[PDB]
């Protein structure tokens, strides 16, 4: 049965890490991971989280299933980061939240729904997206097309590319957004954009899915939600694959939602028993410990106080690696404008550097990005930042 | 996008954990449950699993993200309980395992594996089984049919017409198995049935799948896996989808594994890292949390210990309550024969009573069994033994 199956492709990704790990040189940098980590270089469990944790050890008495969408306090704190405390959305009752395994998890539960109980074939992503969005939505038998997004004259959003592209998309066809903090880029559009998104995509009959992975990550909870409540405000229906990996922590705890927006009550309930179904037939239920933490935080003023900060400092170290990048990269002698770093949200962006530069930092000075010269600003740190900078301007 | 789609039908068991809930007479018995209680009638935490539990929080510096195929002690752990130490499986290196999320996630992982990289069009299931065996496949695009097992006469498997079933299934389709406490029969094969099955199904080209959720359930843990270590001796290529929801009591927390099984380390290398594909379009990597509360224990010989003897206490109380069930139903006039209670083995058993006698044990009675007449004897005691009992007494 199994003797001709073909190997799948080596993860480009992967296989940088154990390229990472090998390497013995002493200097080396790795700015090609996927995660937050802290002025010690280490993805520490988040303060809130362990007394959260310690909590459950104290409190649970049974680890009996969860429903198929999961612990329904989950369900309402992850609506109200979304939509905001008073929404109408959620006054209205037009949402329906299922806790899934992660946003990745909430992307294909999203994904099998659309598939299976609508005539949606066709999902449009931005150049570039993160790259796992293409297999999730192809798994579900979905094609996935790419529309116009990055200048890389001014390294910001290419607005009038993007419009033009999507003159391509059909009404019913799927349009995903990145909610903040886009993967890679760090550039995302401004309230105006997104305004002018949510229009358009209304009169063409886009359905968006908002992929919301760095809630707090550009500017703050609320403010990194307008783009998405904008498209709330204007859409009857749409769908938000939500993750709490970076904003908590909680990375392999497997910690996230597909949300569901439909015109009323009725209609999302009915369209909802769907989802649940899609969900039955995959995983059953969803993982207790990391969304039990998440809810035991939101929903408790001390916790939720300790956690917002933890999250404040993780977003203010990011935005002065960024500063420490432009200004060690000036006075390393780039002499290249690297101020659209500044601008940039989250903790990813395009350095502006080939695949071929990527290569060599790799080989040459054992300093690691991704071939696309995407780089973590979370892998940087005062005590990193000279060599880094040392190197790079030796590539240019 | 929204406004056709059609409910799902009906989940026939949640509705009766609903009707249970609201029903407000008092000695109102659940034996619907798809779990295991106690003698209280609780779900507890295991203690072995809470003192796992104390010594993560104590040592966890990280909840950066597991590989996609999981922890690799959880891995090698699962390994040796489903093919024993030292077995030739292990040794030469033929089996590699993803930890998923619970054993219906391992389901969806092989359906979805299977569906997209071999020419698998089928999964032969037991008439009965369990009611999303269907669903996983489906949703996969696999085709599920049903071969005979249960003798309803003498309660036991009919063997004959088992095989005369299967002689419909054709090469290359999968044959999914038990691997002990067949749900909802409770009936097993003997070992010696197993070892003819395991002929049958090299002579005729069946994959076989082994859904093996309770392990240490009916004899012990490696007497339960005789059977399965019968089907490897034999095949080059088999699939395990494992779950430790039930013995250790982790059911929320989604702990279960995918094994895959090829002639040799090269081929079984190949075709996981398609395995390893698929589960990274679906939820990425599995949540720590439960599978780390396995490796913890299943590695440490004191936690081993008393997670084992907690296996042993509840494996013997089921025992205890088919007994009693027995004596119960004969000391209140039942007359029938229900001595097959004795010999089938786990939490579930045909009661013999009709989708009638069920509907009206429950709204006369209160006593909720599911409409196959499935009952789970972990939902009896001592002290609901005897108005259980008079109620079955009073519809038969």
């Amino acid at each position: 049965m199994f003797e001709n199956i073909t190997a799948a492709p080596a993860d480009p990704i992967l296989g940088l890490a154990d390229l990472f790990r090998a390497d013995e040189r002493p200097g080396k940098i790795n700015l090609g991971i996927g995660v937050y980590k802290d002025e010690t270089g280490k993805t520490p469990v988040l303060t809130s989280v362990k007394k959260a944790e310690q909590y459950l050890l104290e409190n649970e008495t049974t680890k009996n299933y969860l429903g198929i969408d999961g612990i329904p306090e989950f369900g309402r704190c992850t609506q109200e980061l979304l939509f905001g405390k008073g929404s109408a959305l959620i006054n209205d009752k037009r949402a329906r939240t299922a806790q899934t395994p992660g946003g990745t998890g909430a992307l294909r539960v999203a994904a099998d729904f659309l598939a299976k109980n609508t005539s949606v074939k066709r999902v449009w992503v931005s150049n570039p997206s993160w790259p796992n969005h293409k297999s999730v939505f192809n798994s579900a038998g979905l094609e996935v097309r790419e529309y116009a997004y990055y200048d890389a004259e001014n390294h910001t959003l290419d607005f009038d590319a993007l419009i033009n592209s999507l003159n391509e998309a059909q009404a019913g066809d799927v349009v995903l957004f990145h909610g903040c903090c886009h993967n890679p880029t760090g550039i995302d559009p401004t309230l105006e954009q997104w305004q002018t998104l949510a229009q358009l995509s209304v009169e063409k009959g886009w359905l968006p899915l908002f992929d919301f992975a760095y809630q707090g990550f550009a500017r703050g909870l609320e403010e990194d939600a307008e783009g998405l409540r904008a498209f709330a405000a204007m859409h009857k229906e749409l769908i938000v694959a939500s993750s709490y990996s970076k904003n908590f922590g909680l990375y392999n705890e497997r910690v996230g939602a597909c949300t569901l927006v439909a015109a009323d009550s009725e209609t999302v309930d009915r369209a909802f028993s769907q989802m649940k179904a899609a969900i039955r037939a995959n995983y059953s239920n969803p993982p207790a410990h990391g969304a039990s933490v998440v809810a035991t935080i939101l929903s408790n003023d001390a916790l939720r106080a300790i956690w917002e900060q933890e999250l404040t400092d993780m977003r203010q170290r990011i935005q002065r690696m960024r500063q420490l990048f432009v200004n060690t990269l000036q006075e390393k002698g780039a002499n290249r404008d690297f101020s659209f770093i500044i601008k940039q949200n989250g903790m990813f962006s395009f350095s502006g550097l080939t695949k071929e530069q990527v290569l060599r930092l790799r080989e040459e000075f054992g300093v690691y990005a991704v071939a696309s010269g995407r780089v973590n600003v979370a892998g940087m740190t005062p005590d990193n930042m000279a060599p880094l900078c040392e190197a790079i301007v030796a590539v240019l």
